[PDB]
């Protein structure tokens, strides 16, 4: 590993800070988990991030806040194992791809967690109907519109596993390529790491 | 064929404008009305925003993510520094600038007029208040032309023209920095 000097303040709820461990983990480097409460936030990282998000990343003196920054910063600062292609064009597919997952799938997945029982139940289904419905995708290619494994899944992994842990289920039409994903995901060194 | 879908008063448009007159790359640019999209930017883009970039056969939107590819497709002049450090700061300058900023200038044109007119002195009182920084480096924060100035250009235009006029102290630096940057030939073009 990387005996690097970096303070990751981060919620172990969080999925923007599930998103920034597994990148952690995939690069091999060391640094300190700082946790935090949302409703009790600690005065040192009110000092280095005055907005008072996490995850906030600290590295001696520089810090950084917003979990797509940081991610990026990670991959170009520590190159190997790669998360991004190399060529234009694919950057932006998989950048496009990235808000699209962020703004239409992460808030029904928020409304899932902390809504009413029939917004949780809705939004649930919501979310296992969509899920099924780009089952395509992976007859084509082993991780998320991609063949290796990369910074879309880790947006993508984050969220299945929070949903596994909300109860959902996958059977029917399209549920062995999400399943065969779980697995392909999950499994991973890194993401071990992220949920350990 | 390069088209770009684009409102003309928009500031994330003017944005992208400038990027593709740096890069110096043709394009067409098809000018839409907010209130009635034409069918063939939803069937594109059915988010149905602007800005749209089509590049052969890729299509693209929000103008964060066009500026980015802009600058790795068409690598001179580089507009973002090589440094992961400098490129993570100035990446955090202008989320800061986006999320920060530009509410306020949004209120500014969109309010009643009581709205417009508060909006105004507190976007003026920000960027007086940081003027010290405009006067550290000839560019925002850096000593180059870049993606950061495409944040921070569009929004002092767009007060320009709503009247706001610089006097007092650091207002010196400020509009040396804007007969700077809206004379570059790149940003003429991109108001054009």
């Amino acid at each position: 590993s990387l005996r690097s000097v970096m303070t990751l303040f981060s919620n172990k709820d969080d999925i923007y800070c599930h998103q920034v461990k597994i990148v952690l983990a995939e690069k091999g480097v060391l640094y300190e988990n700082a946790e935090v409460d949302l409703q009790a936030l600690p005065e040192d990282l009110m000092e280095l991030n005055p907005y008072g998000t996490v995850p906030t990343l600290v590295d001696r003196d520089l810090v950084l806040f917003n979990s797509r920054i940081i991610m990026e910063y990670l991959d170009e600062r520590f190159p190997h194992p790669p998360l991004m292609q190399v060529y234009p064009v694919s950057r932006a597919k998989d950048r496009l791809l990235m808000l699209r997952i962020e703004q239409d799938w992460y808030p029904t997945l928020a409304k899932a967690e902390n809504g009413t029982e029939k917004e949780k139940t809705s939004a649930l289904k919501q979310l296992k109907e969509e899920l099924l419905g780009i089952a395509p995708i992976f007859q084509q290619m082993p991780y998320f519109m991609n063949e290796e494994f990369g910074l879309v899944d880790c947006y993508v992994a984050p969220l299945l596993w929070k949903l596994k842990h909300l109860g959902v289920e996958f059977t029917g039409t399209g549920s062995k390529a999400i399943k065969a994903y779980m697995e392909r995901v999950f499994t991973r060194d890194s993401f071990l790491q992220s949920v350990g």
